[PDB]
């Protein structure tokens, strides 16, 4: 078979992430996974260290502290990271820090060119490589290159902030397949291209023929089930159901990041004690909230918001036995979740944007069938498209918010089971294995052709 | 032939001023027809009537608000959700349901009095956000007269509108009208945008009715402004201004102290500028005429803390004994002596990161001498960028743009000025300010 | 033949009732201050109602009257500077006009109660000028004074615009009362360093004569001790019993001010978690701290970093049954507070400045001897000066402060007798019977001084 | 000719000038000491200003003439806890009776006792056994103490140039008694003020400590110290000719060109917290709010280089500084007219002083400071025939000397404001009556007395003493 090379910006099934979506993949094919070894070095290397494990070859890369702070602290993630959030606001542009991310994409595509193989397959994925397969065409490269973005793809009115946007997709429109998270990516990235007479579910546009698609990622929804439960006996599970005593559980799991509206969540929960006092002292509401970009400026800003927030409700309801909102910054195993998750009665997902959200995935595949949780969720995570079986908020309206924790944790079994169930047949329709196989085969339909006509499958 | 009637959040008088009146009031004149809402004034209990003031040919209906009415329908939903979100602020939106009926509750009050006044043929043409439910709230009354409504700052497209907890309400509330008026393309699309994508309807068919959906960009009187222009260019104000530039060139801004017109990002690109070309340091005046606006609003006092520390900061690092480099001015001037202070400038500064249209960037090029004319540098985000071709279109998320854009507006050739300032004033009097008024009222006609 | 004793303070009924009532009782007098309410228009005189021997005279007060009292000159300049702020100063040429103007009315109100003998007892700042506006109206009778803050040194004082004026003021009283001997010596040294007069512990200035003193309010260990065991069933205090589970038990119970080094507490123990890490999960810091003058710009600043400094510390060190830091803005009965005083092993009081903290020796007063816990007290609150066996630290260091917690927490039970002994006789041998009965007869010595020639 | 006829001046403290800055013009340490260095042939001893990567082996050693400069650098450790840390985070805030910005950290107290060791050893292997040794200033409490350990008996003198603060204060820095006990091992301990040095013995006296006796003479830690004032002064005539001299410079004409008869408000500081910088902008914007008329006929100038910018206390004050210079201006400024000329450049000491000779007030406001020299050379500057008026701050030690000052306290705007157009308004009889004042003072006290008394001190006290 044709090696699969996967690109991606730092290298690696207990714990989720990338790899598990792509091993089987890589092994079947005898694959690469190629790209940063999350390392800062000196001097830039001459060559990608190579380890093979079994039938998978791993080429990492390290980085500058130069290359660092321009391609990835800056331009990924104080430019792009902000506007495809639908955050203007929080955007940073920086002429050098773009050139900077243009040349590690370069350098990156160099040195992967030097390893391939002319019947290759490469899948790149992700904001940190928009301009990859653009690079690797200017090298000659004639593999089939699909691309799959992981986070929002904002609406062309959003876009524009980002300075060099049309650059950008013209760079997007080197990749023989662009993958989205859902519908709606997909529609802003041909708005864009078609709203500005740029081209014209095949996209033609800078004398190339794209194929537009959405890919959905979804989780292992048998497996994630059998981790909850073969864990709920780990000295955490214990700690946490002591310390309950029979109080009701809202759970949630965020990096902090701005994308995950935390201080809506806080304050909501605060409004729903506000206004039914006989919850206060029969709930508790646990968030763990590892660290994340700590770097970047607007990360320190949103930390330093939930802290305090955190310290004014809690200061505000607690009693000598209990604390409102229990806020730990600890990172936990992936394992230790689900058993959280399947032990707590409400889930509590509100980002104010998200490509999809793989926690609210989570969540419902950790639930007891005989007595499952409620999914709270927000209406702008890619995931409120399937999870018709949440209840469906908008964080904007924390009065709404508050009305749905308290409708979550009083819900009668019936209705809980019928929208757990509704849940679990889409995270079953939709595995993990749906978005890497039809990927995958997307990518095999591509012929390597001179002619761009002649590239396209069907 | 059926009067006009204007309904607008503020009542105004003299043309010498901007604002709706002089866009609405030949059309009043013309019809005899008459100006409908707020008197500016707050009042401890609610007025059972309106004022009703008759000025020649056109009547002014006007009536007072409560303090809560105040609190809830201006300064709450209007200012609070909906300013912010149709200027892509999401970080910057407040929802409260209380606030939001208190403005439902406003409209209807408003909608209640304007009723009582009306004709069966009575064209009714409603002005801007803090009315979005008005067409609505007199159908409910029994009101069969062709109403429509221009929306004077964007529309957001749907992922941003969606920010607004009662979105759908809202758009189920435009519907209400037989025009649905917006400044742009763009504009009008979003709103097409939500209601096609999102299965409500299919001319728009929604929620059982049928809806006019079109652009009407309001423009200006260019022959006039340049006028003024000529006329105010020896007030004292403007002498000042001149003798203290001393040679020097002039860069004008006027804006509301809004978040929305980029005032932080456009300080920080003219020090940026200042910084990259240091032969421009004493030889070249910012000023800024920012009057304050929404003083009420915690978020416009944080917006204009941040500009104050930034003008103070930029003059401290570039300030000489005879030069400020930023001069920032908290005044309102007269109209007019803007008009001189833009002829005078050899660039235009504006710079907004969303705004409706931006009739600054407008009159900026009308009051300039066909001579030796001055540059515009405009954000791409204004509603006038996408007709005024002739200008320096900035991204303003880019310093190193916008500083390069005023470096090249300094030192434009006579030649390349001249072109670009003749391709902008055609643009301005083919959509003058005449077209905006005469082709709304003439769709309402045919209503 | 028994003169009255006239109180006058803020606001007429622990806190002032207990340690004046027993002078009230005895003297048959009289206790003046607001009454609590507002009013729409100025009360014409003083409510007065008799209860018993007692007679409580009070007044209302006017929006304007309210707002230039207590927000304006007191709060805004007084309170910040007297504590070591000047940074919070906000001096106001209106306001202290007003200050003025508020205690003349209130001087006028109560001479007109007055008779010839009575002995009368100003209590703290809002009240700096009140005998001032007395001998104005020709009042002669002997006026004491006490200030329940710290009184800064000249050159703190003097951050307050009007400085000469207040200790002009100041010298109209016949006594000028402090919590300690360092208070007093900052307002003989303004005195004397200036030039404005001469001691002989007599002061001589702006041609009056003063008696100047220190007098460190205490309180009643014995009855703290007993209410602490009468409350010792509570729920509330079972609710924490149970929640501790074993942990060691660290309280603070504060005012949300600036002047109590709650941020620096913080992290203290912060430090303290971080250096010992064996102690995380295994002690418990409740902090108890009402709200205070929320109204107040400067106290909203205090009070949010406080929540974020409660958030981030606790999201560095919680785990899923263990809160660091349990910080409560509620406030609870004095009785139930000594219950948990006596439960803790650690009292934690470190202000940056208090002229004298009262919690410091009700905590000590709480404690079952035969198992006492260990008071960390700030060398900058006035009770440092006598509660010897308290761990001292300086707030600004914070290692001192950690290493002080965790000695508390290990502290064997011989030292811990023998400082919980020293502290104990302390307030027993300075028990708030010693502040009242000594002011009061410093105040009938003025008046039998009257009575003969000098 | 084996023998030097005259003892050797050393001077030590925490930035040796080179280059331009030892020039006359420019001021500094380097005024105040050169004559002394040239007499006896001296050295100057301290940190060079640079960062090595490791620490410096020796000094290095550069003559000028009579005059040897020794110096050595600091790796970024030793700046970290000895300048930034303990020196400027601990010690100048308390100092400055700012106990809400200080910040005791114990690893930054052991690197300044560190580097404190660390120099002291280094100076001692240069010493011979008669040199007089003057040691300035707050970073080197502990110098004498290090000196004394290592077996050191020469004469030893030490100098604060900023406030020494009272005992209620100074126990805000953690090891206050430490430094206290270090600086007893000093055979002098000067200050600026009276109240300076007096706060010092009420902390010896009043924590039983040491006791006071025979004139001027602490018994403390087992020694006898002197204690006693020298304020700092100018070279008053010095000061007026630079000014006169300088009158024509560019920079001098743009200021008096663009100012077009409108009176000026001349203030040059340091942007530090202890100069009421805010305050200063406020009560300028409260007297142009309560005088309309002045608006438009009167400009505010205040030069404010930037100082200790690595330190966060500095960062923050200038923020707030900068939000009230462009909030004053949008308020008052006319199309011609900015009120406050708010500028960040340093400029040429000399050209300063015609800053000052042009100017109608002097407008030095501290909220503490150990003397102000700014406001003594705002007064030599001036033309006796047409003299500007000082406004300066009780809190600053000149206020003891300058008696034709306007004096106001800088926490009352009021007053300020009213002290301004006072100053703008007065005669020019009264403004002669008062600079004569002032100008006398600064005759009767100039430089040379603070370096004759001290030296002579040196010469003198520790022999003096050591007769029983
Ligand atoms: O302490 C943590 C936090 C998160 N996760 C995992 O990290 C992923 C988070 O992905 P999601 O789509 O929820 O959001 P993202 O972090 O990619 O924005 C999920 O697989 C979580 O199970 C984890 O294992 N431990
Ligand atoms: O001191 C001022 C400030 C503004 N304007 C006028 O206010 C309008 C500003 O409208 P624009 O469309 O530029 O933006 P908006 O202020 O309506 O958001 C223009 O007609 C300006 O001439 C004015 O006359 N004087
Ligand atoms: O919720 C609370 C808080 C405080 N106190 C009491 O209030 C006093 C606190 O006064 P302290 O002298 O310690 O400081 P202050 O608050 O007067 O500055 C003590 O008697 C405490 O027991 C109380 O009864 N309940
Ligand atoms: O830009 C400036 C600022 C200050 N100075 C000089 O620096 C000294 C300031 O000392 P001062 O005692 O007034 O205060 P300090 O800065 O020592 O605290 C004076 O000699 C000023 O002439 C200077 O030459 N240029
Ligand atoms: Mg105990
Ligand atoms: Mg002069």
């Amino acid at each position: 078979m044709s090696r699969l090379i996967v690109v991606s910006n730092r290298v690696a099934p207990s714990a989720g992430g990338l790899a598990v979506g792509v091993m089987d993949a890589l092994k079947q094919t005898g694959g690469v996974w190629f790209g940063w070894n999350g390392e800062i070095v000196g001097t830039p290397d001459a060559a990608p260290a190579v380890r093979r494990d079994g039938n998978v070859t791993y080429a990492t890369l390290g980085l500058t502290r130069r290359d660092y702070d321009q391609y990835y602290r800056g331009f990924s993630n104080a430019t792009l990271w902000p506007v495809f959030h639908y955050r203007s606001d929080l955007a940073r542009f920086d002429r050098q820090e773009y050139a900077g991310y243009l040349r590690v994409n370069a350098m990156l595509a160099r040195q992967l060119a030097a390893l391939l193989r002319p019947d290759d397959l490469i899948w790149v994925h992700d904001y940190h490589l928009l301009p990859f397969a653009h690079c690797l065409r200017e090298l000659g490269v004639k593999n089939p290159i699909g691309f799959f973005l992981h986070i929002p793809f904002p609406s062309p009115d959003m876009l524009r902030v980002v300075p060099p946007h049309d650059e950008l997709v013209k760079f997007m429109c080197a990749y023989d397949i662009a993958g989205f998270q859902t519908d709606a990516d997909k529609r802003a990235f041909s708005d864009y291209i078609e709203r500005r007479g740029i081209g014209t579910g095949m996209l033609h546009a800078h004398g190339r023929v794209v194929k537009v698609a959405a890919y959905p990622i979804g989780v292992y929804p048998d497996a994630i089930a059998e981790a909850a439960v073969q864990y709920g006996g780990r000295k955490p599970v214990k700690m946490l159901r002591d310390a309950l005593g029979g109080r009701k559980l809202v759970m949630s799991v965020d990096r902090l990041d701005y994308s995950k509206g935390l201080v809506e969540r806080f304050q909501s929960f605060e409004r729903m004690l506000a206004g039914a006092p006989d919850w206060q002292g029969r709930v508790s509401f646990v968030q763990i909230a590892p660290p994340t970009r700590s770097d970047v400026q607007t990360y320190q800003r949103i930390r330093e918001t939930l802290e305090r927030e955190a310290g004014r409700i809690n200061g505000r309801f607690a009693q000598l036995d209990w604390t409102p909102i229990q806020y730990l910054n600890r990172k936990y195993e992936r394992n230790l979740l689900m058993a959280f998750f399947r032990m707590s009665q409400v889930g509590y997902v509100t980002p104010l944007r998200d490509g999809m959200n793989l926690v609210a995935k989570e969540y419902v595949a950790s639930q007891d069938p005989a007595d499952p949780g409620v999914l709270v969720l927000s209406e702008f995570a890619g995931a409120a498209a399937e999870l018709g079986g949440a209840l469906l908020v908008n964080p904007y309206d924390h009065a709404q918010m508050a009305d749905a924790l308290a409708r979550a944790l009083a819900m009668p079994l019936a209705e809980r089971q019928a929208r757990h169930e509704e849940n679990l047949a889409q995270l079953r329709n939709n595995d993990l294995s749906v978005w890497r196989d039809t990927f995958v085969a997307d990518l095999r339909s591509v012929a390597a052709a001179a002619s761009v006509t002649q590239r396209a499958g069907r």
